[PDB]
């Protein structure tokens, strides 16, 4: 109700990690991914990392992984749900060729009013078609206007995660046969592996719920092929079929 | 040549996993791996699973991310090093288009043969060239053979971990501009996060040195972009610039 509102640190879960130590995840970072990190998204990450969601802000290894799938797979066109304030975006939009194209849905655009200054300063703001809206009645919209000639090569979901189900019934008519799809957070801290786990955050709770559900549809769905990957916080790949 | 044993046994990092939870690792098999492999790649993992060496079979998790690759990038040409039962050539294989060529180089045919019939009753067989030689000395003449028209589009390297700086300088000539070079095992168990690490064989602790070595070479390479991934035991992506 009125009051102060949501607070991370209402949160079980902000301080777990997937991976064994937090110097193992350290030396990844410092070996391998500050050195090769843009100087814009150095500074997207910095400010963001003093956001009152910080938690939300994709990993870095992750984002440097998502970069070298979208150059491998040549993408050109592609879709992202849940901005924030644009790291994965403009991870993506440095990754893509000069006339590459973005569209980017978020439902506050002031988290994005926070990167766009990093993005304009990369000089990529002009791949960005950026969507303040609820996903869902967008990726509708898309579904009676859209042309075979215009679906996307890649989507990136790391929206409202209980939604996530919802999400893939839309793209897996708006990535192209071939395209990728990949659902950010699908490990959930590691609570997904059990099937009760203590004390979570109502909405952390959820999430868990959904991304078991998840999980197992996207493991029996036979329009795509998967594969899930223990990065970051979790994410799942999939390719269309047909 | 004389020394003390270096049977798998004689290791000490054999159980240890870079994932902070078994529960968790195993769901990721039970979930998203098992109901997606391949029955020929479940039977040639069983068989690995009891061999001698069974610590070198790259897990399955990683197996499903490696096709993901491949099919992505629409692949046709690839390299192996180091093949042992077979797993991630099998792997390979599957994912290829049924005209795609693999070169496949393992010191020990024998290992190799145990995996055969696996890959023999999956129908790829015919996609294998399988060279029995160290890896090195094939490199060589395949830079002195090798026109520009028939670069690989994509390279694993999974065999004698020291050697993996050597196989580097080939390989970024040996695959195409925009392919990859997969380097398998490049956390070294999270050994690679600490200066010291006791109570390791002599092998093992070479081998932690020469990743932390490997992995801040490829960080500083301006030949390739990379993306070091913390699925299996870690992996780090090379996608050759130029
Ligand atoms: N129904 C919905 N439709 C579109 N965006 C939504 C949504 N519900 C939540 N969101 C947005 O989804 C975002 C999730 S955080 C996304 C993180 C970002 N991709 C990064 O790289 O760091 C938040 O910005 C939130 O505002
Ligand atoms: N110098 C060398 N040249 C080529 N292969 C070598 C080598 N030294 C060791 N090897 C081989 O490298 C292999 C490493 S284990 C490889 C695992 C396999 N790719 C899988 O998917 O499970 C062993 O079979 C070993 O025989
Ligand atoms: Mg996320
Ligand atoms: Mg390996």
């Amino acid at each position: 109700g009125p009051g102060m509102g949501a607070s991370q640190d209402d949160y079980a879960l902000i301080h777990k990690n997937i991976l064994h130590s937090e110097d193992l995840l350290k030396y990844i970072l410092e070996t391998s991914v500050y050195p090769r990190e843009h100087e814009q998204l150095k500074g997207l990450r910095e400010v963001t990392e003093k956001h009152e969601w910080s938690m939300a802000l994709v990993a870095a290894d992750e984002g440097l992984f998502l970069s070298m799938l979208l150059k491998l797979m040549n993408a050109k066109r592609t879709i992202e749900i849940g901005v924030y304030t644009g790291y994965s975006l403009l991870t993506t939009a440095l990754a893509l060729p000069e006339d590459g194209k973005i569209t980017a849905i978020d439902v506050n655009k002031s988290y994005f009013e926070i990167g766009l200054p990093f993005i304009q300063k990369a000089g990529v703001e002009h791949k960005i078609n950026f969507i303040e809206s609820e996903a869902l009645p967008v990726l509708d919209q898309m579904l009676q206007e859209m042309k075979e000639e215009d679906l996307y090569d890649f989507a990136f979901v790391d929206a409202d995660k209980p939604n996530y189900a919802n999400y893939h019934e839309r793209l897996v008519k708006l990535v192209r046969v071939g395209g990728a799809i990949v659902y950010d957070n699908t490990l959930w801290y590691g609570t997904v592996a059990f099937p009760e786990y203590p004390g979570l955050h109502p909405e952390e709770e959820e999430c868990r719920v959904s991304f078991r559900n998840l999980n197992k549809l996207l493991a029996a769905d036979p329009r795509v092929e998967i594969s899930q990957v223990s990065i970051g916080d979790g994410l799942t790949i999939c390719r269309r079929l047909y």
